[PDB]
């Protein structure tokens, strides 16, 4: 007698969109910037539109609808809410547009203009998202800076439920460098496996978007982590913060911190952020309508403020 999933799935009309351009084309698929105008509502919601790069395969539609099923359930301010789907030739997914791209891109673009209060706030907001997924018996299995988006520089959410599953998966092509040891060796996945991923995600941000193990082919990694080696201490990181990362990369998964705790410990550090991250001119830096300004600005509503 498992709980019944009562989530409403919404079906949207191609007539109600306007694919302004392509935001990004990658291995994940193709994401288009769009504007969704629901008919009679007199509101204009900016959206992103996900669609695998292959034309209408029966296999492609299977996997999109599994990503749709997962995101249809989740409601959290640090997890992408699926607004609905459009049933065209290929199935298209539709969420709120996250205008400042993925976080990995953002930190690389703003290496010289990001303070500690942003970095620490991000670590919190991610840990908050991941904790919400833990509360919904749901393991993400692909957490990384690339799969975190930026609604504003002050607000991030978690994306890509491609590999996500509920409650041991038999495996295919996976990102080794963000995976726990037991996930590489025995292909066992769990909430604490995502903590390892979360640890590497933090290292990603604190190194202003370095590639983990830059130039080390992925077959080797299992051999390195078995030999007790882990990622280095970033230069801006105190032992305090680096100690938290190292605790995510423990052999024993019980010994890893829980998202619950990570939320608290980072929340604490965000109150006095210069005690934990030492950055050159940390005090000076501040980030962003003075940019945004698109065509017809009247009757525009952020998705966050619409269905609810
Ligand atoms: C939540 O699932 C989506 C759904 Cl249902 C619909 C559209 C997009 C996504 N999600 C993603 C975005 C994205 C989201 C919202 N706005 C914009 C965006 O794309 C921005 C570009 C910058 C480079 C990289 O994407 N981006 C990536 C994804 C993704 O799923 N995987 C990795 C990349």
């Amino acid at each position: 007698g498992e709980a019944p999933n009562q989530a409403l799935l919404r079906i949207l009309k191609e007539t109600e969109f306007k694919k302004i351009k392509v935001l990004g084309s990658g291995a994940f698929g193709t994401v288009y910037k769009g504007l969704w105008i629901p008919e009679g509502e007199k509101v204009k919601i900016p959206v992103a539109i996900k669609e695998l790069r292959e034309a209408t395969s029966p296999k492609a539609n299977k996997e999109i609808l599994d990503e749709a099923y997962v995101m249809a359930s989740v409601d959290n301010p640090h997890v992408c809410r699926l607004l609905g789907i459009c049933l065209t030739s290929t199935v298209q997914l539709i969420t709120q547009l996250m205008p400042f791209g993925c976080l990995l891109d953002y930190v690389r673009e703003h290496k010289d203009n990001i303070g500690s209060q942003y970095l620490l706030n991000w670590c919190v907001q991610i840990a908050k998202g991941m904790n919400y997924l833990e509360d919904r018996r749901l393991v993400h299995r692909d957490l990384a800076a690339r799969n975190v988006l930026v609604k504003t520089p002050q607000h991030v959410k978690i994306t890509d439920f491609g590999l996500a599953k509920l409650l041991h998966a038999e495996g295919g092509k996976v990102p080794i460098k963000w995976m726990a040891l037991e996930s590489i060796l025995h292909r066992i996945y769990t909430h604490q496996s995502d903590v390892w991923s979360y640890g590497v995600t933090v290292w990603e941000l604190m190194t202003f978007g370095s590639k983990p193990y830059d130039g080390i082919p992925a077959s080797e990694i299992s051999s390195i982590l078995e030999k007790g080696e882990r990622l280095p201490q970033p230069p801006i990181c105190t032992i305090d913060v680096y100690m938290i990362m190292v605790k995510c990369w423990m052999i024993d998964a019980d010994s890893r911190p829980k998202f619950r705790e990570l939320i608290i410990e980072f929340s604490k550090m965000a109150r006095d952020p210069q005690r934990y991250l030492v950055i050159q001119g940390d005090e000076r830096m501040h980030l962003p309508r003075a940019l945004m300004d698109e065509e017809d600005m009247d009757d525009v509503v952020d998705a966050d403020e619409y269905l609810i």
